[PDB]
């Protein structure tokens, strides 16, 4: 089964499983960010972290756009980074609540704009973990969250 929400990849170029036509990440770390990520400079700490741990990264945020989404995608296409990004589900307080539920499910911490919750201060410990994540055009599924 696995927890599944109605939000798909923010880019088909995150697809790493041709035979499926979808994104499939094994033993991924999951960044839960209740905010819009537009600058990759802010993402570097987490990106360095997952790379050192040798695991791919799923990003679930209010939105991943602009330069951050572009840079992320090109580097994914080039095989330099192992990531997939999707929008958090819901709107208003529902978004926050669902992000927290996913956080609890995966043992992660929801990064935000609040003091001490900055994305640039995020560590491997703030990331949720799951056995596998599957993302297609319409949905994201988190399987066996720690």
């Amino acid at each position: 089964e696995g927890m599944q929400f109605d939000r798909g990849y923010l880019s088909p170029y995150f697809i790493n499983k041709p035979e499926t036509g979808a994104v499939e990440l094994e033993s991924p770390f999951i960044l839960l960010a209740d905010k819009k990520i537009s600058n990759i400079r802010e993402m570097l700490p987490v990106l360095e972290a997952v790379a050192k741990a040798g695991k791919p990264l799923l990003i679930i945020a209010e939105d991943v756009e602009g330069e951050a989404l572009a840079t992320l995608v090109v580097n994914t296409m080039r095989g330099i980074v192992k990531v997939a990004a999707v929008k958090a589900p819901g709107f208003g307080d529902r978004r926050k609540a669902m992000l927290q539920d996913i956080a609890t499910l995966t043992g992660g911490t929801v990064i935000s704009e609040e003091i001490g919750m900055e994305l640039e201060k995020a560590t491997l410990e703030d990331l949720g973990q799951a056995k596998r994540v599957v993302i297609n055009k319409d949905t994201t599924t988190i399987i066996d969250g720690v």
